[PDB]
């Protein structure tokens, strides 16, 4: 009657993780790539010691 039971419980968790793993990759795209970014706003001083 119920061979389809199964499934539901997994997706929600699943899908949580799923999400969550691309969440960390995220984060970094810009918040780690925009820090990487701020050492060339650091290293911009360039023009100024040019």
């Amino acid at each position: 009657q119920l061979n389809d039971l199964e499934k539901l419980y997994e997706e929600k968790q699943d899908a949580l993780m799923r999400h969550e793993r691309e969440r960390r990759e995220i984060i970094t795209y810009e918040q780690e790539m925009r820090y990487s970014k701020l050492v060339d706003a650091e290293r911009q001083v360039r023009e100024e010691r040019l």
